[PDB]
């Protein structure tokens, strides 16, 4: 399937290893889907070779340049570098459809059922359900939206100054329209009781939305333990998978 | 409209007074529904009083009593007395619709439109967003719907070990079948930050759920406050509607 693919983006090292956690875990479940990372040039090159490992389009993404098509828009709103950066997703016309994953995701089992999905498609966020989490959504790429989405921010901006804001400001009919681009709430499981006893079992997808990210722990390979089983097996598909390339 | 009603519970004085705020809202915004309160023997002799001078309708429930209808899953079950209690709004079949509020939620606006619902709708709850809260949910009476959840509550219980588990066990297709019957958030708004800022101004209902209810605050009639708004003029309903009856 060539003609969809998984999208990630990294602005630095630091998230670097957390894309490289999710597309080893993408891999890990036998995903027949393509994985596409989206990096700016805070990526080192040697980084960026890393990357090429796993994931099968290295896409570079610089708002900074003059000829990138969100600069003018960067020039308005100079605060929304990191979510003009991830709205390229969108410019990647050479999909038909994609399944974009922040890098502070990680896979618990295939969800290549996503693509069954239209756009857009998400799960609800916890704190204000009416509103989806961006952390992961089925979306379908086109210049026009993307050319939308750019308007939308130099004339609003994003109420939360990220990208989950104006993406809800424009897909603003998710809440009450069609139930089928509801994803459950375990293909988006966040990380911060007893629903969870219950249903945490079914887990596919956790989001890691902790004030310390995942890379960030001082892991102790000796006990296999961090300074809880999804911060745990986080590493451990570190060690195993990623260090060895 | 003598056919729907508004359905709260007391079980002690401390939750009447919370109650007596419920139905003085319901009251403050010219609801045409009537206005019933599910009372114990727990609550005084002389609260009894001061509830009937709100609702239309005060129904005693004792579990405790050999004679009541749920009190052989009380033997089962010992610690879902107050869900037991709860559940016997359905047994309300004087009524066609009815809409359930716990007795910690104010109405800020007309919500007589959630009798255009279907059984069962109700406001997705944060934290875990595919269950709903069951603070605020419209249901249609039924001895046969009552009795299936009483042998739910004996056969399985409650994972919560309140009403909202055993409600969304037994309404378990309320998260992926019909996006009608779920209610926006603001019909249901918890008081537990960027996504209040933007919809928080369109709030209907305020669902108190910290720690401390609103009616164990110490509230100054000096400066109008507490030991924000919202617990404000809770106190503010307290005082001026509730207080002279």
């Amino acid at each position: 399937m060539t003609d969809q693919a998984f999208v990630t983006l990294t602005t630095n090292d630091a998230y670097a290893k957390g894309a490289l956690v999710l597309g080893s875990s993408l891999k890990q479940h036998r995903t027949t889907r393509r994985l596409v990372v989206l990096a700016t040039p805070q990526v080192s090159d040697s980084m960026r070779k890393v990357l090429e490992t796993v994931f099968d389009e290295v896409i570079m993404v610089d708002v900074l340049d003059s000829g990138d098509s969100a600069h003018l828009t960067l020039m308005k709103r100079p605060e929304l570098g990191v979510t003009l950066t991830k709205l390229h997703c969108w410019s990647l016309t050479q999909y038909s459809k994609c399944v974009f994953m922040d890098a502070d995701t990680l896979v618990l089992a295939n969800i290549d059922d996503l693509f069954d999905r239209e756009e857009l498609s998400a799960a609800p966020d916890p704190g204000w359900p009416d509103c989806f989490n961006s952390g992961v959504f089925v979306y379908q790429p086109s210049v026009e939206t993307y050319n939308q989405l750019l308007h939308l921010a130099s004339e609003q901006g994003s109420f939360d100054g990220g990208d989950q804001g104006i993406l809800n400001t424009f897909f603003s009919s998710w809440a009450t329209t069609d139930i089928r681009k509801h994803l459950p709430f375990i293909y988006n499981l966040s990380s911060i009781l007893p629903a969870f006893k219950v249903f945490g079992a079914s887990a596919k997808v956790v989001h890691f939305l902790g004030r310390v990210k995942p890379w960030n722990y001082t892991y102790d390979p000796k006990t296999k333990s961090v300074k809880p089983e999804f911060l745990i097996l986080w590493w451990n598909i570190f060690t195993t998978n990623v260090l060895p390339l």
